[PDB]
């Protein structure tokens, strides 16, 4: 069975931080990037954090520039997103997913592979 488990979320104050990780299993987690991306109702989906299978490259959206990191540990299985500095714009749900290296998605069964997504809610 094919997952990548998600964790973390809550509700914090501005400046707060939280760190969301997620677990891969039933596929080989250090082949494939990662991401986190969010979604809030009212506002479109967005990619905040991309990690490559090693590691070695990561991005993020210029709005969490120096306040998230996304790392990885190939050993845990899991890729982990560190929010800090938390902002009321941050409000969302966040998944992780797996995709490819030019995608979020993997390429055939990509729900396999899509964090449940957990609620990230900074107060304003």
């Amino acid at each position: 069975e094919v997952q990548l488990v998600e964790s973390g979320g809550g509700l914090v104050q501005p400046g707060g931080s939280l760190r969301l990780s997620c677990t891969a299993s039933g596929y080989t987690f250090s082949h494939r990037y990662h991401r986190w991306f969010r979604q809030a109702p009212g506002k479109e989906r967005e990619i905040v954090a991309v990690i490559s299978q090693s590691g070695m490259r990561t991005y993020y959206a210029d709005s969490v520039k120096g306040r998230f990191t996304i790392s990885r540990d190939n050993a845990k299985n899991t890729v982990y997103l560190q929010m800090n500095s938390l902002k009321p714009e941050d409000t969302a749900m966040y998944y992780c997913a797996a995709g490819t290296r030019k995608n979020v998605w993997t390429r055939q069964h990509p729900f396999d592979y899509w964090g449940q997504g957990t609620q990230v809610t900074v107060s304003s």
